[PDB]
């Protein structure tokens, strides 16, 4: 018989992607739910509508030389291992060294970091695990390797500039062919660095140029054209009113609306929130918890044309060990029907701040969750 069409297909999204038979697009893909006039905006993997849970695994590449030292795949292949039993579908990961005293791993020998991320993508294209690599997890450190002023990320003809170009060129190069590769994230919690009054470094118009820059030189090199993410954490309360006024008075929503627009530009369609044990307070809304201002960031996210996910959220180790902390977490993003949701923060040894490892109480509180979660989202639909 002819295949049938991905709607008339019985598998799930993630089971659609991952059989043999699978020749679509590589990558989250943005589509619409259509409604007359009312398109929401919505991911879609394996041409199907995607909702999930997973982990950060934030030293899933960048352990190949912080802690292998050799820029190898022992401690790779046993991570992946682990993620393998424990039936983890989906994971985000940094992809640079934190440290520029770190950055030489790369400039040593460009080809062999190169090949070690290539084969990190392979292993997980064998195991069926998708990767979000985030690109500049922490922004201090391309204008530290180049000895310029932070401010430069948002100077076009700036040397941490044609950095970010050349190794958003470099990893989308390596990465592209991967189906594991499913989105392209800039980097970790940029806007939580600007318009900062007593600690002023950076303007949120600055690092909207670096987003701008950045996804304008993944759509010139990624023919699956996959999805484009910020990875932002929330915007801060006052995120608008800090650019516009230098003020922490509350955004109202439409300001908050207007601020997610400037941190996510352009064919940046990925919008990112990092949920903590912090409430979203609008000047006119009020305070709110966490079910409606996740209600209110899809809202923001569909006006848009933008989509929303959960880059980081609330971890065992973080919650002191109260389930019920972490378990909230997941009622709503069910509730809500957020697409993908990542916990923080799964490392092979535990090593990671904030981190749980695998058959520990913590461990086995956060994935036993992620597993009972992702049987609930496996048949949801909209
Ligand atoms: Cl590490
Ligand atoms: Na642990």
């Amino acid at each position: 018989i002819t295949p049938p069409s991905p709607e008339k297909d019985t598998r799930s999204a993630m089971e659609r992607y991952w059989a043999e038979d699978y020749s679509g697009p590589l990558g989250i893909q943005t589509g619409e739910i259509v409604s007359g006039s009312t398109k929401l905006p919505r991911m879609y993997l394996g041409e199907k509508l995607l909702y999930v849970t997973g982990v950060n695994c934030y030293n899933l590449f960048v352990q190949s030389f912080e802690s292998d030292g050799d820029l190898g795949l022992t401690s790779i292949r046993k991570t992946v291992d682990v993620l393998v039993e424990e039936k983890v579908p989906i994971v985000r990961f940094s992809c640079s060294p934190y440290s520029s005293g770190q950055f030489h791993f790369y400039h040593d020998n460009e080809s062999k970091y190169l090949a070690t991320l290539d084969s990190l993508a392979a292993i997980c294209d064998r195991n069926h695990i998708a990767i979000i690599p985030s690109i500049f997890w922490n922004t201090d450190a391309v204008p530290e390797y180049c000895k310029e002023e932070f401010g430069k990320w948002g100077d076009k003809s700036s040397e941490t500039y044609k950095y970010m170009l050349d190794y958003t060129e470099a990893v989308v190069n390596t990465l592209k062919g991967h189906k594991s590769v499913v989105a392209w994230e800039f980097g970790n919690e940029f806007n939580l660095q600007a318009d900062i009054p007593h600690n002023y470094r950076i303007s949120a118009n600055d690092v909207s140029v670096a987003y701008q820059g950045f996804a304008d030189k993944v759509a010139e090199l990624d023919p699956e054209h996959r999805l484009i993410a910020s990875g932002n954490s929330v915007m801060r309360d006052a995120q608008y009113n800090l650019l516009h006024n230098g003020s922490w008075t509350a955004d109202t929503f439409q300001q908050y609306i207007d601020i997610t627009s400037i941190f996510t530009p352009g064919k940046m369609n990925g919008m990112s929130e990092h949920n903590y044990e912090e409430a979203r307070t609008f000047s006119d809304l009020g305070k709110l918890g966490r079910s409606e201002q996740v209600i209110k960031a899809k809202s923001a996210a569909a006006a848009l044309g933008k989509v929303y996910y959960v880059g980081e959220f609330t971890g065992p180790k973080t919650a002191q060990g109260d389930s019920l902390v972490v378990r909230r977490h997941y009622i709503t993003y069910y509730a809500q029907k957020v697409q993908i949701s990542l916990i923080w923060n799964y490392a092979l040894k535990g090593n990671i701040e904030w981190s749980f490892k695998a058959d520990t109480p913590y461990g086995n509180m956060a994935f036993n969750l992620m597993r009972e979660y992702n049987e609930l989202f496996s048949t949801l639909s909209e």
